[PDB]
């Protein structure tokens, strides 16, 4: 059958010192991650469409919202790679 590829969309200011591990990481694997800036005028909406109901900053993946930018890093190296590299693929 034909192949699936998830993506990766952090939700967030572009003045994020600490986001940089997360764009970095995912960069690094070689996928593509949607900024999207902390406006909720945007960002509301697509976190809306995108989970269901939401209005906050926070890491989006897929179909899951992790939350934090370090929780990523943990949990890929926890053992949850698997799910993170399926969702950022």
């Amino acid at each position: 059958g034909p192949g699936s590829m998830k993506e990766i969309i952090l939700y967030t200011r572009p003045n994020c010192p600490y986001c940089k591990r997360a764009r970095d990481l995912l960069d690094k694997k070689g996928v593509k991650y949607t900024d999207i800036d902390a406006s909720t005028s945007l960002r509301q909406e697509m976190v809306q469409r995108a989970n269901g109901r939401n209005t906050f900053p926070q890491i989006f993946i897929g179909d899951y919202h992790v939350g934090g930018c370090d929780d990523l890093y943990a949990l890929e190296n926890k053992g949850k790679l698997d799910s993170l590299l399926q969702d950022v693929h």
